[PDB]
């Protein structure tokens, strides 16, 4: 029993984490095979952060310009070359500690371990989602840039974020591995804002299902609803549309507890309309959307407690 | 900026994890130099768990008894005996593995981060405190004995928990490396409660800064209080009471924002005495207790091991 917001272990990752320094620019690279990956800033000046070339920069750029760090080792750089955001460094060793790995691009509400690094160190590891609006609630700091989030489904890490930039509002930017964005912003330093944030609605059901399997029913009602009725309400509190996919994917939660989807749809509108009337569930006076179906069944037990 | 309930990355203990079993009983152990360290629960079985005589379930073990595997290597016991709670298995190998480390006691409100493991295998790292009753409130399935808890500074591993129970509540309760409870527990398969819990005063008001180093800022106000006056209300609001050590470990964090404590005890005093009026703090509709002041200091300044 209990319920806690858990990251994968790390270790698999931080032998991949490296410091790539460039001019007087330092930060974080992910070192696979014989390829460090980073983000492409790495390349720009003070005078270059609002419209930077970055394929002007980089055809000024020879392979020793790119000092890259392995703990107390310098590895060589043979060839460089950019895609998308990032760069990708050849290196002259391929580094032993290489997990099996694959990159993998998510999609608003899914969840991920962000292990936080600065200069190719790890600082620590904490569990993050992808918001609606494609901006993560991380913890960066100057230096974080090249640190990456990732799952670790079976004994494969998937790696899905690359750390790019912190918005005006204090929320997280960043791309996938193959250094594509997450959402409409771009690595300039021109203003950029997050679109208006939703809750993830989903997520929401799933908690709620967890806290029936570890033994708590205080706010379920009498009451069912339709897909549409409870979506016209939900979107009226910030929720994101749930959509029948969603319905579907909650369906081994509704199984376990013997609660049907839109039942848990009818208790989350009236916890919208009371609030919890100082109550709590698994330790929160809010409700949380950073846990997927996929990482309660994962924490779970597979026994509800009746 | 932001601020998240992070653990230490989990490298060094992953290398240290591997299985052991004992009869029909698997859990976890922590395998560092030549020993691995498991709870002495693995010797019972169903008709022992109940009003087990350790000592005397020990004797009917030879070393092949126990059964360790270290990923998809078995592990050869040489030698075994107990301490406290504690089983110790001497191996015919050192871990290669094995992280500069220490054994340590941590006190209640101290934090530190739990691998969760199952047959030897880690699933997962979170955050943990250890609570005023004792207990910690982890996230715990059958198989977990042996999970450790740790922190980490600068190079070395401080090994502070090794998980052996659950309670009715669901929290969980467990040992340190030396086999000696946290708590007033013992390893039996019985109802054994927790005490009434209380908040931990000196982590809510790092938590506080944390706050205020962030940004969010609404809860400051012009009052200032003393100690003695606040532990009135500490006390009325079942808080820990606040000592003038506590007072000075949050010095770091007072310097950092330039805000003295007791102006922030005067903050928390209106919180609990008015609550926040349907606001948030850090994300939060409650008063978060689970970051030390240290913590806070660690995330905030990007502190690296």
């Amino acid at each position: 029993s209990g319920f806690r917001k858990m990251a994968f272990p790390s270790g698999k990752v931080e032998g991949c984490m490296v410091q790539v320094t460039c001019g007087t620019t330092t930060l974080n690279g992910l070192w696979l095979d014989d390829v460090v990956y980073c983000p492409r800033h790495v390349i720009c000046t003070s005078e270059d952060m609002l419209n930077p070339n970055y394929e002007d920069l980089l055809i000024r750029k020879s392979n020793h310009n790119f000092l890259v760090q392995a703990g107390n080792v310098q590895l060589r750089v043979i060839g460089h070359s950019m895609q998308n955001c990032v760069l990708k460094l050849k290196v002259d060793t391929a580094n032993p500690k290489t997990p099996k790995y694959k990159f993998v691009r998510i999609q608003p509400g899914q969840t991920f371990s962000v292990l936080a690094c600065y200069n190719g160190s790890p600082s620590g590891v904490y569990q993050c989602a992808m918001r609606p609006n494609f901006t993560i609630k991380g913890s960066f700091l100057n230096g974080s840039c090249g640190s990456v989030g990732f799952n670790i489904d079976y004994d494969c890490v998937s790696f899905c974020y690359m750390h790019h930039m912190e918005l005006p509002t204090g929320v997280h930017a960043g791309t996938d591995l193959e250094g594509n964005f997450y959402g409409p912003f771009v690595d300039r330093q021109t203003a950029q804002a997050a679109g208006t944030d939703t809750t993830i609605t989903v997520n929401v059901l799933a908690w709620l299902y967890a806290a029936v399997i570890n033994g708590d029913r205080w706010f379920l009602n009498r009451f069912t609803t339709t897909l549409n009725d409870f979506n016209l309400v939900a979107m009226k509190y910030n929720y994101e549309p749930l959509t029948q996919d969603h319905v579907d994917i909650l369906g081994p939660l509704s199984a376990q507890t013997g609660i049907a989807v839109l039942d848990m749809c009818a208790s989350l509108k009236e916890l919208l309309q009371n609030g919890m009337n100082g109550r709590t569930i698994l330790g929160s006076a809010l409700l949380e959307d950073e846990f997927t179906p996929f990482d309660v069944v994962r924490q779970c037990s597979g026994v509800t407690f009746q």
